[PDB]
């Protein structure tokens, strides 16, 4: 895990936890890739960290909702086309919303889009994600964050699908970690912490 | 829990673990509903366990994809209209399929249909069940059923919202169990034990 020269691809990077980790992923000299579907809110972050990176660090930013397989298998393919094609490195999975609420209280509609919102901006991305370093037959790692309810079926399935290929993707050679977390930079320690100390489970 | 002049509500009651269970809350004397997509399947256990019951026993069917919201909605509507639209007491979610493969092997239309396959079968259902419980203020249980994979993520979803659930819905006074696991019919006995014993979680 040395992340200098390295591209970090990180969906939810233009709030929280993603911004702060891509804030230090570039203080140590990175290619600092941000996803979010805010495209002023991203392109503002995006400059922001321009500011304090040395010249020549690839850091850019893209716009895309991760629950949709098409824009999340676009995504991450747009983002080394600068990279030569290279897949990410290290790819860390931030998006997410909380919108909290009672079951009885849930439309049925509701509770698909809380599951979408949670899971699959991780998973169709996961997938893609070793689908690229597979098929290039190259490494690098893949780490998921998870944490009245009902968001937390979709946390569960994260770390579920985490234990899956923490076992399957040890037949491509692909590390495989997950964060059970405070400013968020605190958690970005944490987590960096335990990533260089080479836990596949990580918490606060 | 006693079964016995209870309707009986069991997703996924026309093959191994949902028949056998049937087999018995009859064998005991409740009114026994199976839901299955396969009509002759259904329509065939139906009339097997028609034989065995004694007169008076409501003992339907109900052919649905429980995957749609619609149809999960529909069916469990249907299943109470004989039942003086009184809400069942006793829902058992044993609707499942297992169609194991790898990651990397995986299209993501798969995986989105090995989810819905695993969960929503049950959480589709499971919802619409406390919403009729909940607003005509009746109690009775929720029994969930769990136990390369990419399944895994659909298991621990469930294991989530039993949890999620097993707290909240002691407001609407709604029991809440689920189902760890050999003949299927021994397994029926493991949770039937488990469940006059009142433990939320059961194994084998
Ligand atoms: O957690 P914390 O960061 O503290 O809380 P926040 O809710 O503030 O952060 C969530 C982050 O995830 C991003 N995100 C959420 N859903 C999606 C999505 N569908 N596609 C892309 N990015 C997404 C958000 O970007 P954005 O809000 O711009 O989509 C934001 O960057
Ligand atoms: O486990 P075990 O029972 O041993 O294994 P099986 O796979 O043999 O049993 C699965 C059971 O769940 C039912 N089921 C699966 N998916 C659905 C669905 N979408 N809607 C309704 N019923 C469904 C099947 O009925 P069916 O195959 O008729 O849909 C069957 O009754």
């Amino acid at each position: 895990y040395d992340p200098r020269g390295k591209h970090c691809y990180i969906t939810g990077g233009s709030s929280g936890l993603g911004k702060a980790l891509a804030e230090r992923l570039v203080k140590q000299g990175a290619h600092v890739t941000i996803v979010g579907r805010d495209s002023k809110k991203a392109e503002g972050v995006v400059e922001e960290l321009k500011a304090i990176a040395a010249p020549g660090q690839i850091i850019q930013c893209i716009a895309a909702d991760l629950t949709s397989p098409i824009a999340s298998t676009n995504a991450i393919h747009a983002a080394c086309k600068p990279h030569a094609d290279q897949a990410p490195d290290y790819v860390y999975l931030c998006a997410g919303f909380s919108r909290p609420k009672l079951f009885v209280e849930t439309t049925k509609q509701e509770l698909k889009d809380g599951l979408d919102g949670v899971y699959w901006v991780s998973a169709y991305t996961a997938h893609e994600a070793c689908q690229m370093m597979s098929k290039q037959r190259r490494t690098g790692k893949i780490i998921f964050v998870a944490s009245y309810s009902s968001f937390s079926p979709a946390k569960y399935a994260l770390r579920g699908l985490s234990d899956a290929l923490r076992s399957e993707m040890l037949l491509h050679n692909i590390d495989i970690h997950i964060f059970l977390p405070i400013t968020p930079d605190v958690c970005a320690a944490a987590l960096e912490s335990g990533l260089k100390k080479g836990y596949y489970q990580i918490t606060d």
